């Protein structure tokens, strides 16, 4: 078996869909995604037609072995997926309606930089080499392309799987190669984001401005130094267990700027303290008194700033 | 090596069975656990009837390849299951009775508002795509549905092993699926809860308390921050280990108003000492007496709210 | 490639024999082994008798395909075992010497009640389903059960590799199964737990006992708290990395007392404090003198209770 | 199935071509990658000769089990790469073309004295032994070997593919072995480098700095040995969680230099505090002025001389 | 299929030989290690002895299926090995030369007791077991033992590939077996621990130590147990990240003896303060005077006895 021949000069059309049975495993660490799914295929090949009434039968049931199938492969594949052909079955005029239950980690690469308020694309990209008798084209049937209503990830919302009906067809290494994009768009449940993070370091950072209604350098260095200690711990706590990413990320200038604001802190603390010590009262509380508003002002308007920015 | 023919124009019947030899690692994180269990299968196949006269044998031992056997896979599963065929028998009237032990890694998602006094449905389900030739529908052998009694999961109590006898029958890339849904019901036994992570947690909250019997702003401020630090500290060491959930849970709640107590303690601690520098004693005086009662009250008052609204 | 036929009504008796070549991979939190043996099975099948005049040999070799074999499993396996026929041996009678080395992973429980100073039985459990024909019956040669002298598993002790000679014959599915238990016998290697894990652990508890000979309140809540971040701290350091038992453990009621012993300390610190201060310093020192005897004392007492309930 | 004739005394000529698909999984602990790849293959085997006339087609088309195909395996990977043969294209002249899919996790050594401001060379050997009847010999096809445009490697840069043409031929077991070393250049994406480690730890180092503007032990002690605590904290934060590497690094040693610091500043603060004890408040005062230019200029001085020795 | 006969009555030797093409993934934790490798086999087998004159080649090739090949296992293997046959060779005589590359992951206790200035031997058993007609017996070619130039294993100098010659013949399962024991020795690359983990170890300690050049108890309570909160965090921070170790390394006794100077010089500080209290500034201040001395001499001097102990 070689590819069917052509009835004038026109490449063989492979009719693709993927319908998802399960999404699991969505590693945003690795910016890996494990998969299992229905890949459904559809051409013609003349060479298996026949007479209904001459055969017997209305519908032919072959073994993968015993006819041509085109080699489809994943372009972002960890390695080739795990599949279990399902059905092939042959009507009359060369029909032939493929149907393998296929397994696969795929490698998609996801932008953090609006995290945890961040919607993600996964890619599945489907391909297929031509052979110099043929070209092999690929193309997709909508009503093909799904996935079952209990597919989830968890803290996820799935908002629709599709794909970009156009393939990409390109030459590489002497052979034309057909591909298709499969798309599975996501969007982050951002929630328990605001009580579990957010909310909890904001306040360690509150608790370190009440330095500005203290004299007291003990029990203000206690407090700033204490803090900072706490914000620490924190982050350490709330961790994402991802090694850092090679960008800035919104939710990472904000802590940049929170380490910022306990350096000020402390400046602000060690600048009031001198000028008591060095005789100078007046200005050491007057500096005291603009903190307790230039601390929570400047804050708010640089979190305005890097909000506007990042979105 | 083709389906058994319909008596009539009916589907034919799998009539299936999981009994439970081992159940384990279940996976928090993940939302999966694993299975090992029997899978037994009954259908009709005629073409397989014989005379036990002419024959001499009561029943028939076949090969897997000597016979037509249904695919049966599993939808919620991570890769195909490890199955070793154990028995085929066949009757005198064409009984088939398949019979293999099969492992699986299941994939059941796990609602965790309650945590962790919560309770958990984990589904394992069959199902059965139908052939050219004739429609194959499930159904449920009770006789052949049941769990060792030895079968355990570490941490939680095992209530029952059942399944859903009606199939879910739909169409699936053009062709007829019977669903079945076998559930496996657990509830969370987590007896050293109390002891090993609520009450160290309540006696860091305590000693924090311990400051509106206090007058020092320096040992007020080192008490409310340093059992700050050490309540993140016990926090790390406590973790789950499963990375934050997407909703808010009991005991997430819980964990939200301690740091809230933490700051209003720190309000509290912040306005005393600005009131008695600010020559005013009796009203600084009045707040710490005041919130010796009113800490304790809200706190056990808001828990009985929470545990309300949870439960 | 049936059940060899019985010259009675008696069932075929398949001798075992399980010889540890490795046990590796202990974990205590997953509560499973992995284990690489060699399985030895033997039994009598008169259709393969031979005259070994006629043929020439002494012994005959077959391939596992070529005869029948028992269809041997384990119960309490993650999936089946790897296995490797190493040999198939037939004497003139009949006799199969079958022998093959296999790796598993088995899951057994363990109980950690009295961990560190804990020990341990691993079960592997052998199964045979009884056919149509026959009944098929377990049984084992202790002589052919052992374990390799460089077997080991770090921190344990390995006892003694056994088999309970009396197989379990039950009704499962309609026919019989013939179960063995084979058992390893481990006790944990406890000592390097004393300088490692409790004596420093109590070095941190009795620091904050010096708090008994100051009046210093200051001094005291950094003494008692600083200890409290200190123990905290050490816990993470030397945490087991398992998730926590749902039971109750000796190590458990230890490090729930030690925490109860910060809190107590606490309150005496708070109580001293404020009769210092409301006018009643012959009560506070009072209290003060006694807490330096009373601490050690309940402290000691309820150790050697605990160690009594458990021991 | 055994290799082609030489016409005279010549070696086979294996020409090569390795074109990336994707590149993923650097693992920065374990001195690994993963790649999904093209792998081509070109060789002259005349027992394939065929008249096109006769024949038909211009090519003819081979399953890998039909011909003789050369064992090309890697030198540096963990097991042998998972490969799907794509296509087998044989000209009349007996001309193989062979191309296949594979993935497979190299090993390749990582100099991390640099980091982050690192750059990599990642190897794939690939290699060849020779028969008994003939030498085999490996080559370069430059139009074979390339990456597609979307590779990547998240917080790497992918400078160029290629291959050192002249493979390395040497004697192995008495056999002749012929090597191929392709190269995957990679520089490091150093950014957030700056705001996420770097900046947080100088301004905790700085924070200690503010000792030198004060005269109270207790705040001084409070400072020192509080930020030596956050610093801790904070390396346990940022912790590349690989093993310690067994070489001094650029950032290893920036690290050390900082533990030195706080321990010279609590030599200072100690030394300050006992002067003014054992009253010498000249000889205090004087130190903790100099201190004051003479900490930020040796750690500046020091960085230089650190930023100079590395790079 | 049937071992080679015997010429007198003497067993069969297989010559041996491991090359060592890549040795990866050492795991202190696990006490495994990785390692790729070719296997060499050579035997005499006279049914396969040809007359070159009349057969015409210089050697013969088989495929595994064709030939006799004696069954090499090894002993230490989580699995076996994954094996790939490169080459069988027949010589005239009837000598056959196998050739195999493999991969395993290798079980070899390792001996922490002198970490990090430890030195281990990792092994690899190999092993055959007799047949029926004949007993097999393990041999070393010397000429085919060794190890690739470019063998690398981070923090490890690899010193030495061997085999120790004579085999170890005992009796298993009631037949010969022939172990062979093959070497690598490894000794560690210790430089980086002295700047990153002894050194500022070493530092957390010495600060605890100006606390005897200081008067003020809450200065002193301030920098004993605060030090010793930094002497944990950076314990945590330069963990070993294996499961504790059942004995008692030389770097777990120096660390013992660490958290045990921790609590003498709380002793101390705690004797001091109340000797001041109660009357006495004589006795107090002799002892810190002493302690200034006695402290870093009774380090040294049972640092100098440890050290000779383990070495
Ligand atoms: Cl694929
Ligand atoms: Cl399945
Ligand atoms: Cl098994
Ligand atoms: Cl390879
Ligand atoms: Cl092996």
């Amino acid at each position: 078996v070689s590819p069917p021949p052509p009835i004038a000069d026109e490449p063989l059309t492979v009719n693709t869909g993927i319908y998802l049975i399960e999404s699991y495993s969505l590693d945003d660490c690795a910016e890996t995604f494990k998969v299992n799914a229905f890949l459904s295929l559809s051409w013609k090949d003349r060479r298996l037609a026949f007479d209904p009434v001459r055969s017997g039968v209305r519908v032919k049931t072959y073994e993968p072995e015993a006819i041509w199938i085109p080699e489809i492969r994943f372009v972002n594949v960890e390695n080739a997926r795990d599949a279990d052909v399902v059905d092939i079955s042959v009507s009359p005029d060369g029909t032939v309606q493929y149907l393998e239950r296929f397994s696969a980690r795929v490698l998609s690469p996801l932008d953090f930089r609006r995290y945890p308020f961040d919607s993600q694309t996964l890619h599945i990209y489907l391909i297929v080499r031509s052979v110099d008798t043929r070209n092999i084209v690929l193309a997709v049937d909508l009503e093909k392309v799904g996935k079952n209503d209990d597919v989830f990830l968890t803290g996820w919302d799935i908002e629709s799987f599709t794909a970009v009906v156009k393939p990409a067809n390109f030459a590489l290494e002497d052979r034309l190669e057909s591909k298709l994009d499969y798309q599975l768009r996501i969007s982050r449940q951002y929630f328990s984001y605001i009580p579990n993070i957010i909310l909890p370091m904001l306040f360690i950072l509150f608790i370190s401005w009440t330095a500005f209604w203290s004299t007291s350098y003990e029990a203000n260095v206690t407090l700033v130094v204490s803090t900072l200690i706490a914000h620490i711990a924190f982050n350490i706590l709330v961790e994402t267990n991802c090694p850092k990413t090679p960008y800035m990320t919104y939710t990472g200038a904000i802590i940049f700027m929170i380490y910022l604001f306990y350096f000020v802190a402390v400046i602000e603390v060690t600048v009031q303290h001198y000028l008591k010590v060095e005789s100078q009262p007046a200005r050491a509380a007057s500096i005291t008194r603009a903190s307790r508003i230039a601390f929570p002002v400047v804050f708010l308007l640089a979190n305005i700033i890097l909000a506007f920015l990042f979105f």
